[PDB]
């Protein structure tokens, strides 16, 4: 139980980690789309890769 809790606290860093690519890849994709059609698609394509990581992380702490 303790190495269990332990993991969860540690698997925080990574969402917290996650939560800042994120950020840079949304500011990106947006900055692309209001200017670009296919560098919008792709960076799209980047913000939805790391908030699935993000819900990965957050169904293993749940």
């Amino acid at each position: 139980l303790n190495e269990s809790v332990l993991k969860v606290n540690e698997l925080n860093k990574t969402l917290s980690k996650k939560s800042t690519e994120l950020t840079e890849k949304e500011k990106e994709a947006r900055s692309t789309l209001d200017k670009s059609k296919q560098k919008y698609s792709l960076l799209i394509r980047d913000v939805e890769a790391i908030k699935t990581e993000m819900s990965n992380v957050q169904a293993n702490l749940d």
